[PDB]
């Protein structure tokens, strides 16, 4: 049934249509959204992605959680 998940620890650098990308290649991502700061407008380093069905939702979890991008390793889980 759930189909929203919650990315973590993304690179300061990478960018909304990058974090689609990579999801999308998983499945059809209904939504991507890369969470920035009001003030100044940077990357938070996390975002959420919104998937069309849940078994790619569950997919997209099992295959890039632990992903290692640029100095860190990311998480992905359920929102």
């Amino acid at each position: 049934g759930r189909t929203n998940l919650i990315v973590n620890y993304l690179p300061q650098n990478m960018t909304q249509d990058e974090l689609r990308s990579l999801f999308s290649s998983i499945g059809e991502v209904e939504s991507a959204k890369l969470i920035r700061d009001k003030v100044a407008g940077h990357s938070l380093g996390y975002g959420f992605v919104n998937y069309v069905t849940a078994k790619d939702a569950e997919r997209a979890i099992n295959t890039l959680n632990g992903l290692r991008l640029q100095s860190k390793t990311i998480k992905v889980s359920y929102a």
